[PDB]
């Protein structure tokens, strides 16, 4: 129960103006979700909004598509933290990861984690765009390069979370590494089914 | 007369593998196409491909919701050309523009021109997203910023380049700034309509 913990408030679309934004954090401190989610242009504000409330400042870094350097994501990452950020959601470099250049990917992933100090790192691998051998050896690489979670979807590719996706994540992290279900519409019903599947907090 | 010095040969996608994009070169050096454009993190093996050609090694910052702070577009466009990119396509800070802050976007635009040196750059204003007076302050405001040219669309969004947006935009920065048509499905004739309604190479 207390399903409103489980509620990162998001807001990534990039037409997404200063007013909708405030609107989003307004929401998130009423209905007392666990965090804002939104680019890093909004980071600030953000980090402003929400000082004297329980709801943390989450970002996305080398969003949506992951096809950055490693320097440019530790750098965006130390940025978007100077600026005020509590978490840190990075996207895998997936097309590294479908070439089988995994020392890049997990080059990619240490870069992001180093830079992350003391806040968690959820790494979104776009399970969508993945076979399952590739979700698998996504979810090994996260964990082996000291990630804190990993992430089903970006929610701006062909597809979100899927439960059986989020079991096979549980299935690969054991349970002491961080499972979320990003992506989809998504109702109430959804976040049941991916909470039963393994997903955590 | 000549229209494969149109024709940037682009590939962006985030499933996007290393053999694909080495395909993507063979074909751009072999066909003479003008550039190719990658995501930054193939930049390297691009200009090592294409250092003996006549071809340009393209690449995008901010890419593609633009919604990143301009310290580090400018340390993702240093770190492209240090990576042997020769010319610098970045996202206008969308967001930022629809909410009025121009100060913002005119700040963005500039620290990528600044951090671009003597390499050429490119402003995707991402034109499907916003209204005509919008689209003719996103090319005053390239202008302004020093940029060289003015792009019509990420390829990422709802819709690419109209004959409409690219006759606007010619309109709105004169003769001597570039308007490049870039976006979704494109066959030569829509390239020849959008020659003729303004658009640069």
């Amino acid at each position: 129960m207390k399903l409103n913990k489980y509620i990162d408030h998001t807001i990534l679309k990039p037409e997404t103006t200063q007013e909708q934004v405030e609107k989003i954090l307004a929401e998130a401190k009423e209905y007392d979700f666990a965090s804002v989610c939104v680019n890093p242009t909004w980071v600030a504000l953000a980090a402003e909004s929400l000082k004297d409330s329980d709801v943390k400042v989450c970002t996305v870094i080398g969003f949506p598509l992951g096809a950055n350097t490693p320097a440019v994501k530790a750098f965006e990452t130390k940025d978007a933290i100077s600026n005020g950020a509590d978490e840190i959601d990075m996207v895998i470099n997936i097309g590294a990861l479908k070439t089988g250049n995994y020392d890049l990917v997990l080059e990619d992933i240490k870069a992001v984690v180093a830079a992350s100090g003391d806040k968690l790192v959820k790494v979104i691998i776009e399970a969508c765009l993945l076979t399952d051998d590739e979700k698998v050896k996504a979810c090994q690489l996260s964990q082996e390069a000291g990630a804190d979670y990993v992430k089903t979807s970006t929610g701006f590719s062909t597809g979100g979370a899927t439960v059986a996706d989020v079991a096979l994540m549980r299935k690969t992290v054991g349970p002491d590494m961080g499972v979320k279900a990003s992506g989809g519409a998504r109702s109430y019903e959804d976040a049941i089914a991916f909470i039963e599947a393994g997903a955590s907090r």
